């Protein structure tokens, strides 16, 4: 449609943007971030619904940023592609510590799969009985 939105924060040369060709068109508004602050830029600019955050990202500690992300929306699906033991550290540090987790920036095939594994696909979806 068009209302699909995701952020991807990592320092992989062309994975961030290949996610764009991968979803940004039709899958989701997948944007690229070199810092969580850059992700904050887009989260306030385009307001993607999902966030991919790596704290292992050169620049800033994405951990803090993703904490703020749930803190901004609470509907935003905060997904972690950093030290996935942050459901230990990042969670107890603040609030949620991100949901779907991965310790490695992996091949996008598993990522697109993970997207269609985790995403609702239910009846109520987000919060709306009978989409109108």
């Amino acid at each position: 449609m068009m209302n699909e939105k995701i952020l991807i924060v990592d320092d992989q040369y062309g994975i961030r943007i290949l996610l764009n060709e991968v979803f940004n068109k039709e899958g989701y508004q997948t944007f690229q971030a070199a810092n969580g602050l850059q992700a904050l830029d887009i989260v306030t600019k385009e307001r993607p619904d999902l966030v991919l955050l790596d704290m292992k990202i050169p620049g800033m500690d994405g951990i803090e940023i993703l904490k703020r992300m749930k803190v901004i929306d609470e509907n935003i699906r905060v997904i972690i592609m950093t030290a996935y033991g942050e459901l230990d550290m990042a969670q107890e540090s603040k609030e949620l510590g991100a949901l779907t987790h991965f310790a490695k920036p992996f091949d996008i095939d598993e990522i697109r799969d993970a997207v269609k594994k985790y995403l609702p696909l239910k009846s109520n979806l987000e919060h709306h009985h009978h989409h109108h």
